């Protein structure tokens, strides 16, 4: 009943077109029933076909195939449009039938002419707008209508068709029309079948065309999220240097969505604009239009790329896969970063000391990069420029190493400018003109010091005359040295001012230098170059000023800087002539003598300003050579040598000095040659300006002879002559010949030739004489000739005297002593004294023998030699030496002395043997010790610091053994142990000296030798000569704090190895006091400091200025006088003016000034006090309340406030110093006025005592000292007092020496009592002499005047004076004709000085002479004053007979008691009577000569004419009858009676000549009365012989009386010599009868006789007065016997026979005995004729007869014849005659004659010839020696040098922390205007400070 039907298109899948046609499938199912039914089909176009009904089979639920299987129901369609096909079922086939069911199906027929295509550009995206769609329509019809297209993305039922899109009309032709389809988001990420549908109408309508993917043109959706591509492109942090590598093989691209997917060619980005993005390309091993790989695959099979980035910036490398439009489905990106700051190069120079161009400048660099290192192109940059190839660098080190090996490049830089060496590394390439990148900068700059050239100038001629050429020479000198192996040539050009203008630029100078005009020179390398360059210039016209400029070029660089001006030289002008003047001293010169010459140079035109000085060489010729130079060249050569000298001309100076002093070999008449030269350097040419002409020895000899004494039988002596010249031998040695004249003994000694070595003024000649031994003692003179050079034959004579010692041989004795003796310390002074003696002592006057004594001490080698001249008086020579031992005794030492006779300028020995010392010297070792020990840095002296490296110093003293100045230096080794063991490990084993001295030698230590602070160290220190103290210095460093025991050892250091301990006893250590080291403090005790520019609020101030004192105070203080109070809230800095006393410099310290000054409140500095004042700081006390504004700082005890502080000195002190802080007293001799700068010198006479009583001296007042100064100044004097009466101070104010003790030491002023005889009118500068008449002496002053005119008899203390001189009048008896004498001498014997003021004595008068005392007093025997004996002063002692018969010579008896004729002060004592004076001036009165008498006065005269007187001057002679034969007698003795005196003036009486006599009554010498010493009672005697009377005779002389002549003699007449006897015939019989009576008649008398005598026997005188009795004749007889008158003849008859016949008269008358007789008888005579009686005549009778006759009686006259008258009668007597008388006897022999005289004695023997002369007094030995002079002491030595400071400051602490709070993190116009104001104020402050310091 119910049937279901389906009908579908069995034909093509696409919708049908016109030609294709269709087939259908229709199935019918009927679940309800299965019955056959007939189906019919109707199409959209019914005309085409009308199908008939056909049966069906079995229907049922299962579908059954029906309709078109192989039938022809298929119909083509012509029309285009939608058709409806209907399938209808009929139950029966008969028309119409029953229609069970019909079904309608619509089909769409498209157009074959229409063509539609769809194009997709890119690959679609999920979720993202993909709008890459286009549609192409190409209708075959010419005109196609409007059209509408719809796009259906998928055929799924969920997806719906899109809205209609109007593509366009498409009106013309069949060309393709393209329309854009809007965006559509695909959501599947799977394969899609996009369908394009075309409609004719917007709504419904026919279907025109469809387009389908058609086998792989399908839209494939791609999801961007499934895609992941890996890039892995090299490294990320690599820099621009490194090349990043794209490894395309490693990268993998995959979709990870489906196996089949569209392929997209990839494209990758550098993000670098320089290179474009890649061409879009497919992955590896793939073809175009192929499915994208489902697995990871490489983008390229064998591609690798290397890329470098251009700038250091971040880059994003992005890969992305493209298809269609450049729109990205997915991109994968990776980041890469780059930086440039990493790279760091460092360049250093190794050789150091950069001197600009000198040497080579060597530098080397290391460049480091941290990681990923690669090549960077490095450029080296000097002062300018960089290399073009730019070198090359390789990287082989990590960034840890700083210096990398880069090519050491070295360059030479030019000029003194800095270099600033720059190394720049440019990264990228650099060879192809592309710039690398700059990475480090990092420039090194080192500072250099260049070398500077020096130029010198000199011209010739030196001033250019017009039209005269000149040549300028320039000296070039370089600084330091030329580099080795480099030679430099200089081209120099000079332009003259006259020639042309100087070039403006450098190029012209260079061109001139390069030209032939320029000059080229060469420099020797590696030495100091001194080059000379010469240019010639000629001036057409002379110019006053020369200015030249020169330029030198070395290579391309000028030597002088172009900015600096070219050198300018001002080189004078006018070529003036020079004037030279000479002066010499002395005029003449001996041989080789120094002479002074000085020379003045004058220039007319002074040198102009701004120019070089003028050097001139003066040439001198000594004259030794022989020929002076005659040309300029020779003189110039002389000047260039040592002979010529140089001078420089001072600018603007015209006066020049040049002095010199030569030597001569021989004196000549020469003055040395001058030449003035000036020349260019190096002596190129010779030029002379001025010329000049010349302006016109001694020896000594000492000769000594050794031995002096000649020796008999011994060796001859040696005589040495030493000749000395004042002048040294200069050129050649001289030979002198010494000749000695012959002395007469041993012949003439030969001459001696002695040569003198060159340079010696002394020569010696030696002589020996053979006969000198026998030489006579006496003087010899020697003449020696001397020859030297031209001057020849000098004479020198030397004199000596040689004694004769005989055969004796002298000897010298040497003895040695030392006062100190034993023991002597080492190195101490010792004095030796040696006595040399000669006992015989033979030399006396002639030759002194000089001695040399040499001393030798025990040095042991096996020396202060000294010479002394032997004095010819003393034989002891005393040699004084010093030895100064410096070694130990080692058993003692001996001193030995040696004697040499040769002296001064030692061949022969004068001692036979050497003499050692008597006592061996004992030497004691030293006693040195360490005096003290001190440490310079220390808390206390005992303990040094802990951390500070303290220095230990030990002081050594050598005690009194001070080392001698003249000796070698002695050194000591001092070694210690500090006690610490921080150093050299273990402590020393023992204390013994052996280990300690070995220790370590640290005498010289380096700073960082590590033994500097050694605990055990030994040093060696040398004592200098002359110093005693030694310092041992040691450094010690203590590691830790603790006790330490320092030990110290001292040893003597000698001969390298140290000696034993210098201390006494072996192994003795000095142990310092053990100490504990104290903590080390840190504090710099340095000057006041200022920080830099600290911020402060306002008033607070870093520094105040010029005097103010900082006040950290809230007190407002503008300047320094406060103002406001409590001003600032928190305290701020201020500053006060300060008080008066102190002064301040800079803003810190109000320091009181030193003593001399004073200050005000706020001045900078204490002003200077005037000189005289004292400027003491005055009392300040302090502040008590302590809240008061302080007066000042507390320590300032006393202050001097203002000018009222300077206080002067009192009167008597001088203040020459300006300061005057205290006041020195006026010394002895200068007196101050006010507080004088200087005390004044007083005058001569005033001195130093107190003068309080005197008014207007200036002695210091109470207000002076007391009120103000207090107790700092006592009271002392200031005055001057004239030396009092007669005393004087001979100097100007040499003060009175005052002693403080008054009663004990009476001090004095130095002025004298003066000397005797001088007064001083109170004061003076000199004593005044006495006027004459007056005198003076120290011991006395006064008189004693006229003593004997006082009746007392004593002198008078006489006090009379002249006022105006005060000089005492000379005592009367004394005078002063003279001004000056101490005692005025008395009057001599024989004048008078009565008045006191004796101007002079006067001679005593003619009558009165002088004698001490008066006359009467002098003759006063008695005494009136028994005590004084004044009037018992007796002076006469006369010579006379005392009263009475007695006669006492010296009536006055005794030695004379008063004789002085001199000390005469009164009346001239009248004369002693024996004496007299005829004149005035007789000293001793003259006794009267013999014969005279001077009576005591005029009246008292014995025998005088009363007219004449004796006026005291006259001695009147004696009278007749007086005599006196002696002197000094008052009167003359009256003669005894025998002797008679007649003449006047008799010393004798005369003998009373015989015949006369004197009987005088009053005649005897005068009687001298004892009372008055005077004679008296003298009356003259008989004046005559007063002759004898007759009757009296005087034959005796000298008689008083006359005696009568005796009997028998007569005295005829007076005066007869003697009695004369009466002549014969006369007689006298009485005594005293002058007449002789004649004898009687007949009587005779003989000569003499008392009475006449009668005749004897027969004789008769026969006369009266007859003298003889004659015997009568024979024949005759006498008258009577014995008396007869006459004789007559006998009578007639008688005869007388005999003559003697006489008559007897008695008896027979006339008869006698011999008479007459008768004759007898016969005989007869008869006529008295004859005596013969005749015997008668016998008569004759007749003639014959004869008759005898006889006379009658006896005698008868007549005879008668015989016979007549009786013959017989004759009887008578007969007698006989008597015998005859005998003959007379013979005469006797005469008396024998007197004998001859016997010879007296021979003449007496002679008195002897003189006896010899006993020797005079003995010669005097020597006197004691003189004391020696002292030696001045030494001054102190200089102090040791200060030690150096420590080393730098120590390394700084690297600093850290912040000192901040809150804990932090964990770790314009007004502007510059105000800053310029700050700078200006700072500059003004600097200017003010600079003004302050100046």
């Amino acid at each position: 009943a119910t049937y279901t039907l389906t009908l579908d298109k069995l034909g093509p899948t696409v919708n049908p077109t016109t030609s294709d046609a269709v087939t259908f499938t229709a199935t019918v199912a009927s679940p309800d029933s299965t019955t056959a039914v007939f189906f019919t089909l109707d199409y959209g176009d019914g005309v085409t076909a009308e199908t008939t009904r056909t049966t069906t089979g079995a229907l049922s639920t299962t579908p059954t195939a029906n309709l078109v299987s192989a039938g022809t129901y298929t119909v083509t369609y012509a029309s285009i449009g939608t058709k409806f096909v209907t399938l209808r079922l009929y139950d029966s086939a008969v028309a119409p039938g029953v229609l069970l069911a019909s079904k309608t199906v619509p089909i769409y027929v498209e157009d074959s002419t229409l063509t539609a295509t769809l194009l997709q550009s890119g690959v679609p995206r999920l979720n993202l707008a993909f709008s890459g769609f286009k549609g192409r329509v190409s209708s075959s019809t010419a005109n196609r209508a409007d059209m509408w297209a719809t796009i259906q993305l998928d055929t799924a039922p969920g997806v719906f068709e899109s809205s209609r899109i109007f593509i366009g009309i498409a009106p013309t032709a069949s060309t393709n029309y393209d329309f854009v389809i809007p965006d559509q988001v695909y959501n599947l990420e799977g394969a899609k079948t996009t369908v394009l549908r075309i409609y004719d109408a917007p709504v419904g309508g026919t279907l025109l065309r469809t387009f389908t993917p058609a086998a792989a043109n399908a839209v494939y959706v791609v999801d961007p999220s499934k895609y992941v591509l890996t890039l892995t492109v090299g490294p990320t942090s690599v820099t621009t240097a490194d090349q990043v590598t794209f490894t395309q093989t490693t990268t993998e691209v995959s979709y990870s969505a489906s196996a089949t997917s569209p392929i997209l060619q990839w494209r990758f980005n550098w993000d670098d604009p320089s290179v474009v993005e890649t061409p879009l390309a497919y992955p590896d091993a793939l073809t175009a239009a192929s499915n994208f790989p489902t697995t990871a695959t490489a983008v390229s099979s064998a591609a690798a790329s290397t890329f470098r980035y251009t700038s250091t910036g971040s880059k994003n490398a992005r890969l992305r896969l493209y298809d269609g439009a450049n729109n990205v489905i997915a991109e994968k990106i990776v980041v890469i970063t780059v930086s440039n700051a990493g790279y760091t190069l460092a360049l250093a120079k190794t050789t150091a000391d950069p001197v600009t161009t000198d040497d080579t400048i060597a530098f080397s660099a290391g460049a480091k990069h941290l990681s990923s290192t690669s090549q960077v192109w490095w450029t080296i940059d000097y002062g300018a420029g960089e290399s073009s190839p730019r070198t090359a660098l390789t990287m082989t080190n990590v960034g840890a190493a700083a210096p990398n090996a880069i090519a050491s490049l070295s360059n030479q830089y030019t000029s003194g400018g800095t270099k600033l060496a720059t190394l720049r590394i440019y990264d990228r390439d650099g060879v192809g003109a592309n710039t690398g990148l700059l990475l480090a900068s990092t420039t090194v700059t080192f500072t250099v010091t260049p070398v500077l050239y020096a130029l010198e100038s000199a011209v010739e001629p030196f001033s250019p005359i017009a039209t005269v050429a000149a040549k300028w020479s320039f000296r070039i000198q370089r600084s330091k040295a030329t580099p080795a192996g480099v030679t430099e040539s200089i081209k120099c050009a000079f332009f003259g001012a006259d020639t042309g203008t100087a070039p403006a630029d450098l190029a012209a100078w260079l061109t001139a230098a390069n030209g032939a005009g320029g000059l080229t020179a060469t420099i020797l390398p590696s030495s100091i170059p001194s080059d000379i360059i010469s240019f010639t210039r000629t001036y057409a016209a002379a110019a006053a000023s020369l200015q030249g400029k020169l330029q030198c070029f070395i290579g391309s660089t000028p030597l002088w800087d172009p900015y600096y001006p070219t050198p300018v030289f001002q080189v004078l002008a006018a070529a003036p002539t020079y004037t030279l003047s000479a002066s010499v001293t002395p005029a003449v010169v001996p041989v080789d003598t120094a002479t002074l010459w000085t020379y003045n140079i004058i220039r007319s035109v002074p040198v102009p300003a701004g120019g070089p000085s003028l050097p001139i060489l003066c040439s001198f010729w000594d004259g030794k050579t022989g020929a002076a130079p005659t040309t300029d060249a020779g003189w110039a050569a002389l000047a260039g040598s040592a002979n010529g000298k140089g001078t420089s001309m001072a600018p603007g100076s015209t006066t020049a000095t040049c002095s010199f002093t030569p030597s001569y070999s021989t004196t000549g008449t020469a003055t040395p040659t001058l030449q003035l030269i000036q020349n260019s350097f190096a002596l190129d040419a010779a030029t002379t300006v001025g010329f000049l002409s010349p302006v016109y020895a001694s020896y000594t000899i000492s000769s000594y002879l050794n031995p002096v004494t000649p020796v008999a039988g011994g060796a001859a002596a040696v005589w040495r002559i030493v000749i000395t010249r004042n002048a040294a031998v200069t050129a050649s040695a001289k030979t002198l010949t010494c000749q000695m004249p012959d002395n007469g003994q041993g012949g003439s000694p030969a001459d001696v030739t002695a040569d003198i070595a060159v340079g010696g003024t002394t020569t010696v000649c030696v002589f020996s004489i053979a006969g000198y031994t026998t030489a006579t003692p006496g003087p010899y003179f020697a003449t020696v000739n001397v020859v030297d050079g031209a001057v020849t034959t000098s004479h020198i004579t030397k004199n000596f005297t040689v004694l004769a010692s005989g055969t004796t041989a002298p000897t010298y004795a040497v003895t040695s002593v030392v006062s100190p003796a034993t023991p002597v310390k080492v190195s101490t002074p010792v004095t030796y004294t040696f006595t040399i003696t000669r006992t015989t002592a033979v030399p006396a006057g002639g030759i002194p023998q000089p001695i040399i004594c040499e001393f030798f001490n025990g040095e042991g080698t096996a020396a202060d030699t000294v010479v002394a001249v032997m004095a010819p008086g003393e034989t002891t020579t005393t040699c004084t030496f010093t030895t100064y031992y410096t070694t130990v005794s080692a058993g003692g030492f001996t001193a030995k002395l040696m004697v040499f006779g040769e002296s001064a300028t030692t061949p022969s020995q004068l001692l036979a043997a050497v003499h050692s010392f008597a006592t061996p010297m004992v030497v004691a070792a030293a006693v040195v010790a360490v005096e003290s020990t001190t440490i310079s840095p220390n808390y206390n002296p005992t303990t040094p610091y802990t951390n500070i490296p303290t220095y230990f110093t030990f002081t050594l003293l050598r005690d009194p053994p001070v080392p001698p100045s003249a000796s070698s230096g002695v050194q000591f080794a001092c070694a210690l142990y500090t006690g610490q063991n921080v150093n050299p490990a273990s402590a020393p084993s023992a204390i013994t000296d052996a280990v300690y001295k070995t220790f370590t030698d640290v005498t010289t230590a380096v700073a960082t030798d590590a033994n500097y602070f050694a605990d055990q160290q030994l040093r060696v220190v040398t004592m200098a000569p002359g110093t005693g103290r030694v310092s041992c210095t040691f450094p010690t460093l203590y590691a830790a704090a603790g006790p330490f025991s320092p030990k110290f050892f001292v040893f003597e250091y000698a001969s390298s190895t140290v000696g034993a301990n210098a201390l006494a006893v072996a192994d003795t250590v000095t142990s310092l006091t053990s100490f504990t080291t104290q903590a080390a403090p840190t504090f710099i005790t340095g000057p006041t400091n200022v920080p830099q520019r600290v911020p402060l609020p306002k008033g607070f101030r870093t520094t105040c200025f010029d005097g103010y004192e900082l006040i950290f105070s809230n007190d407002n203080y503008t300047n320094g006088v406060r103002v406001a109070v409590d001003a600032y809230p928190y305290p701020v800095g201020q500053c006060r003016k300060c008080p008066g006393g102190t002064a301040t410099m800079d803003g810190y310290r109000c320091i009181p000034c030193p003593s001399g000054y004073w200050s005000n409140e706020g001045a900078r500095e204490c002003t200077a006090c005037p000189a005289g004042t004292i400027a003491k700081p005055a009392a300040l006390t302090a502040r008590a309340k302590y809240s008061i504004d302080p007066t000042t700082y507390h320590f300032v005890t006393h202050l001097a406030m203002g000018p009222e502080s300077c206080k002067k000195c009192p009167k008597g002190y001088f203040q020459p110093n300006i300061a005057g802080t205290v006041c020195l007293p006026c010394p002895s001799g200068f007196v101050s006025t006010s507080g004088a700068t200087g005390c004044t010198a007083c005058s001569e006479g005033t001195y130093h005592t107190d003068g309080v009583g005197t008014t207007t001296p200036g002695e210091a007042t109470s207000l002076d000292t007391t009120d103000t100064f207090g107790s700092i100044y006592p009271i002392i004097p200031n005055t001057c007092r004239q030396c009092p009466a007669n005393t004087y101070l001979p100097l100007r104010g040499q003060a009175a020496i005052a002693s403080m003790n008054l009663a004990a030491v009476s001090s004095a002023t130095p002025c004298r009592p003066c000397e005797d005889g001088t007064w001083s009118k109170a004061g003076a500068a000199g004593c005044q002499k006495c006027p004459p008449g007056t005198y003076r002496n120290t011991w006395f002053s006064g008189q004693l005047g006229s003593p004997f005119i006082t009746a007392d008899g004593v002198p008078v203390a006489t006090t009379l004076t002249e006022l105006g001189s005060g000089c005492s009048q000379c005592p009367p008896g004394t005078y002063a004709p003279t001004f000056g004498m101490s005692v005025c001498l008395p009057c001599p014997a024989g004048t008078f000085a009565s008045a006191p003021g004796a101007t002079a004595c006067q001679q005593c008068k003619p009558g009165t002479n002088s004698l001490m005392g008066d006359r009467t007093q002098q003759m006063a025997l008695v005494v009136t004053n028994a005590a004084n004996d004044f009037p018992a002063l007796r002076a006469y002692t006369i010579s006379g007979m005392v009263a009475g018969p007695a006669y006492a010579k010296p009536i006055v008896t005794g030695p004379d008691t008063n004789f002085f004729m001199a000390g005469k002060s009164e009346t001239c004592s009248t004369n002693l009577p024996g004496y007299y004076t005829d004149v005035d001036g007789l000293p001793i009165q003259l006794p009267c000569k013999p014969g005279t008498f001077m009576p005591f006065d005029t009246a008292t005269a014995n025998l005088l004419d009363t007219g004449l007187t004796v006026d005291g001057t006259q001695c009147y002679t004696c009278q007749t009858g007086t005599f006196n034969d002696e002197f000094s007698q008052p009167v003359c003795k009256a003669c005894w009676s025998g002797s008679f005196a007649s003449k006047r003036g008799l010393p004798t009486c005369e003998i009373a000549q015989p015949g006369t006599f004197t009987n005088v009554a009053a005649a005897a010498n005068a009687t001298f009365n004892t009372a008055t010493l005077i004679p008296t009672g003298l009356v003259k005697g008989a004046q005559a012989p007063t002759p004898c009377g007759m009757g009296y005779f005087q034959s005796s002389a000298e008689t008083t009386t006359c005696t009568a002549c005796a009997v028998g003699t007569y005295a005829d007449q007076a005066g007869l010599a003697a009695c004369k006897p009466c002549q014969p015939g006369r007689y006298q019989n009485s005594i005293g009868q002058r007449v002789c009576k004649p004898c009687d008649m007949g009587t005779y008398s003989r000569y003499g006789g008392e009475l006449c005598t009668k005749c004897p026997a027969g004789t008769v005188a026969s006369k009266t007065g007859s003298s003889q009795c004659t015997p009568c004749a024979a024949g005759f007889y006498a008258n009577a016997p014995d008396s007869a008158t006459s004789c007559r003849a006998c009578p007639r008859g008688y005869y007388g026979p005999y003559s003697g016949a006489y008559a007897d008269n008695l008896g027979d008358e006339f008869e006698g005995p011999r008479g007459c007789y008768k004759c007898p008888y016969d005989f007869f005579a008869d006529r008295p004729g004859v005596r013969q009686c005749t015997a008668c005549p016998p008569l004759d009778l007749g003639g014959g007869n004869l008759v005898e006759q006889c006379t009658e009686d006896l005698g008868s006259q007549r005879c008668k014849p015989c016979s007549l008258l009786s013959k017989p009668k004759t009887a008578r007597t007969e007698q006989s005659p008597p015998p005859p008388s005998p003959s007379p006897p013979p005469p006797p022999p005469p008396s024998p004659r007197p004998p001859s005289p016997n010879p007296p004695s021979p003449r007496p023997p002679s008195p002897a010839p003189p006896s010899p002369n006993p020797p005079p007094t003995s010669p005097p030995p020597s006197p004691p020696p003189s004391p020696p002079p002292p030696r001045p002491p030494p001054p102190p030595p200089p102090p040791p040098s200060p030690p150096p400071p420590n080393r730098s400051p120590p390394p700084p602490p690297p600093a850290s922390s912040a000192i901040n709070p809150g804990g932090g993190v964990n770790q314009i116009l007004s502007l510059m205007e105000d800053e310029d104001a700050e700078a200006a104020q700072e500059e003004q402050a600097i200017v003010d400070v600079d003004a302050e310091m100046q």
